[PDB]
């Protein structure tokens, strides 16, 4: 499995500006003799 996110966000003066992100990567196995 894996997997990469990224998100960007904007909006007296006032201001914002937003920034997320997430990665994964994930492996398994299994054998039987």
């Amino acid at each position: 499995h894996n997997e990469n996110q990224q998100g960007s966000f904007s909006s007296r003066s006032e201001n914002i500006n937003h920034n997320s992100a997430f990665k994964q990567a994930i492996q398994a196995s299994h054998k039987k003799d």
